[PDB]
């Protein structure tokens, strides 16, 4: 167990709850496992390590100096994701799979915690936290990514957008290609 | 992958990310080692099963006829946290270690989910994710612990208490042993 500094990534998929609360359970597991294909493959392309799903929450974590990785890795999955809807007929629910993604950077403690009943590798540290609340930042923002300064100190390559201070408080960022193009839920409604 | 009835366990460490502000790596081993320890002990000596550890939230699940196990879980927890605030000076770190639990009932998609290069057991429901934020609700309730009306539906044995409706809605109960005996962060800066 030691103290590192690692960039922590979050995925999860939006108004989840209600494409539970009107999916059958044949097509929710259609749904997830596609997510979770889609996450885990670019992920793991771009030397990014999955570290466990819950539920439909995906968390990841990156070397300090994979900075331009987790960036390329967001904005991959919500390209294939938008490439997937358009590939599906309107009645498909895999039209209405939508990601929200977070990321940090920070120094975590990594190692094997817990005890003698249960033993398993975590990471403790304000970066985890923060990659999961920015994620969810996600659901009121009108891009699908979202990452602190940490992860932006990549200028060359991307249009970084300031999108100001929040919740101590810190900064925010994010990219013009991770544009989203609430009525999420009423679309869901609607079409099922 | 089927559908079936489960009780969710989510519990994790108040002020958590203060906490690692302030105190050291060896430090913060000890205590998360120790909450850890504590959790999955009582956890699976009622039946319990912790599945996963995410930082420092633990995650278990109970089955549809364990609500009573669930609840005696929780305040067992409580009670030995409280027990090992005391037998610690305030000068000690372990005298500031608190918790937040959060209990839910409801079906869930049992199942491993996944792809080729990422398969894990995964529960997919609206129970983990209300779990999850009753958790979260304790930090604003003088209550360590909250659960829905599904964990209650076990009237014999505690003073049930009806905190009322809380974000669609649903509603919120807790135990009048639950009581907590903000000013926990500022608990936390002065003596550290």
């Amino acid at each position: 167990p030691q103290l590192v500094e690692k960039i922590i990534f979050f995925s999860d998929i939006l108004a989840f709850s209600t494409l539970t609360e009107k999916l059958p359970v044949n097509e929710v597991v259609i749904l997830v496992n596609r997510y979770f294909s889609i996450c885990t493959r670019i992920i793991s392309a771009y030397g990014g390590e999955v570290t466990k799903f819950i539920g439909d929450c995906v968390m990841a974590s990156f070397t300090k100096e994979q900075g331009d990785a987790a960036i390329r890795t967001s904005l991959d999955i919500i390209s294939e994701l938008k490439q997937l809807r358009h590939h599906v007929e309107a009645t498909n629910p895999l039209h209405l799979l939508y990601t929200g993604i977070g990321l940090s950077y920070g120094h975590v403690i990594e190692g094997n915690m817990g005890s003698s009943l249960k033993m398993d590798h975590t990471l403790l540290g304000d970066a985890v936290n923060v990659a999961a609340r920015l994620e969810a930042l996600t659901r009121q923002l009108p891009y699908a990514l979202a990452f602190t300064a940490g992860v932006k100190k990549c200028q060359a390559q991307w249009t970084f957008i300031n999108l100001g201070a929040h919740q101590e408080a810190i900064e925010v960022y994010t990219v013009n290609e991770a544009q989203k193009y609430l009525q999420i839920t009423q679309l869901i409604r609607q079409t099922l």
